[PDB]
């Protein structure tokens, strides 16, 4: 009966951020084709309506006049089940250019993503005016949603880049209780702050009034996205010892090395030379610090074969933070040069600002941004 | 869970052919790196052993000495559930070249796939010495299977091309009783023969003693694979009347136009002009069926974006038949110039011969072939 599960669309915050991870996901970046601020308002209102309909589900729209394109693609049949669908909308640095008059309202820390030292960024997979993160129980529901959105926006959005991902169904069914395993065989996001902790998320994830930010951003979140390829054949031919030294964790339990429990926290002072957990390990380089927390919500991906002839698979890394500079930008800078860099290759993604929630059916996306 | 269901590896025939379609699938073609006929036998013996284990399931091979690479990728955790996994092995025309002295054993109808008029074949996505079709309930299991095979064959196999696909859960759960919907929103394989009719399958799918085939092919099947992109944005802008005219079928029920039930058979003699079912429709051009019958077992796929900037999604078409000339080559020839060609573009795949089954733990793939 999973197909009848509903995630609330409206509220203070968008869904898809704190929501426990569903098994299927798609990241889709678009170029906005809106001529002006008025055309942009038309887009934001239209997306509000579609996402509101798709996430709550219902009878598929009817085509009484068959001389018209069908009102629905029909790929789900006669009923559009909610299937735990969430659709989260975020906006890129580029939307705040000269086209729509939004430059003065730009979030304080929003920037175009520029490369870090280990990156191999492909222009075809970077940035975008808007990004949708579309998640549901099944890939069918996510594809149906995308196509509904595209059908309704041929004059306003143009697909830029897109990638689909997944986590295991067991980890998905645990509703945030059991950690997803990534394609390198290690547990992913073990040390995430508690997303059910109301008060913590207010500090870690959500933009609040006490930050120097334009008021329209309150209730939104900075979103960093990284498309990261893994060298899986090479990884699978690397000793388990070296695998564990790279992550700083026991592979089977996900416990930090020299410890018992998955969510154990190490004391680095006892090991100043990195003899138990290496100075260049992923866990250790990521936190020497009290303020650099973020919420990771990443998915695995598996595609075809790379140009060089290797398996194309890896991670769709997504994280949310009250402040991009204090979170991802600070954490990645700490990680530059880590041992994991031999096995991973960032090739795309970007930085975006996830809008505050649509309060109710009389509100629409970015109403506050577009009014001021 | 569903994870505990198993499909028999051993038999007169390989599994994954008559087997009801599981929800997740991968097609993976490989170049064979074997130096000679002994190397090829070694490969075929090793693949029997891997597939026998993976498909039946068990605890993950453990790594007591961490100085060695892990014996298992670990992506499934500590236990390898069978999860309805089937792995079907097939061989290409190219295997019967000079390398292994098997040229005189080449099945009668086996050939390299050459282009049809509406094809835009991409060489990186065609042919291969061997193809595996790896199907399971979940994508995790399929990717785990692939990585185990690859870990065990670094000197014997090199991945050539790979594509992953799916059907709906809805249809997956019905064990073949409900037809999967494709990404054009039409039911897929409605007119398939009954795969439970052993004697019809002997006529349609299986190679038998009566054909003029090398003895080793008996209990095998010819396999046609086609990677087919859909112009989906364009399709979704197309009148429903035209969509139905193109297929020759009602979109919602799958009934041939003019008729009532999904499985109704039309009277073409009554409508020689094709006023009701068009002469260039998919249903009618395909069937004027008899000895051109074949078993279709295709999957949807959804990847990134095309070089043109459009959604990359479509069909992984797979069909099995006793004679490649009489099935796929005959039917695709009938279909040259069909109205659907405006909306589809085949870009890859190829022809293969699916080996006879491995009858027991003392047998192995291609044993009848690898003698004389």
């Amino acid at each position: 009966d999973a197909r009848n599960e509903k995630q609330p669309f409206y509220g203070e915050h968008q869904a898809g951020i704190l929501t426990p991870q569903q098994a299927a996901m798609m990241l889709v970046a678009f170029d906005v084709l809106a001529s002006d601020k008025a055309d942009l308002e038309r887009l934001f209102r239209l997306l509000t309506q579609r996402f509101a309909f798709l996430t709550q589900g219902g009878a598929a729209p009817e085509t009484p006049n068959p001389r018209l394109p069908p009102l629905d693609s029909g790929i789900l049949g006669g009923y559009i089940a909610p299937d735990n669908l969430t659709i989260t909308l975020s906006v890129g640095h580029s939307l705040f250019d000269e086209r729509f008059g939004l430059a003065p309202q730009m979030p304080k820390k929003l920037q175009k993503m520029t490369r870090f030292p280990n990156d191999s960024l492909d222009a075809a997979l970077c940035h975008g005016d808007v990004l949708l993160q579309i998640c549901a129980n099944t890939q069918d529901t996510v594809i149906h949603a995308l196509r509904d959105i595209i059908k309704h926006t041929p004059d306003l959005l143009s697909v830029r880049w897109k990638r689909e991902g997944f986590i295991s169904d067991h980890a998905a069914r645990s509703k945030g209780k059991e950690t997803p395993i990534n394609l390198l065989g290690f547990k992913d996001g073990t040390a995430n702050p508690d997303s059910q902790n109301d008060k913590l998320m207010q500090k870690v994830v959500w933009v609040t009034a006490d930050q120097q930010e334009p008021a329209w951003t309150i209730g939104g979140s900075y979103q960093a996205v990284r498309l990261i390829q893994f060298r899986v054949e090479f990884w699978d031919r690397t000793p388990l010892k070296e695998q564990q030294t790279i992550f700083g964790r026991d592979k089977q339990t996900g416990a930090p090395l020299g410890m018992q429990h998955e969510h154990d926290v190490p004391d680095y002072a006892s090991d100043p030379e990195g003899k138990v957990i290496a100075l260049d390990s992923h866990i250790r380089l990521a936190n020497p610090s009290e303020s650099s927390l973020m919420l990771r919500r990443g998915y695995s991906y598996s595609l075809g074969v790379t140009n060089s002839g290797q398996l194309d698979m890896g991670l769709l890394f997504v994280c949310y933070q009250h402040d991009l500079e204090k979170g991802f930008l600070t954490v990645q800078k700490r990680l530059n040069g880590e041992a994991l860099e031999e096995y991973v290759k960032p090739i795309g993604g970007g930085y975006f600002f996830a809008l505050p929630g649509v309060k109710d059916a009389n509100d629409y996306f970015g109403s506050a941004l577009l009014r001021v």
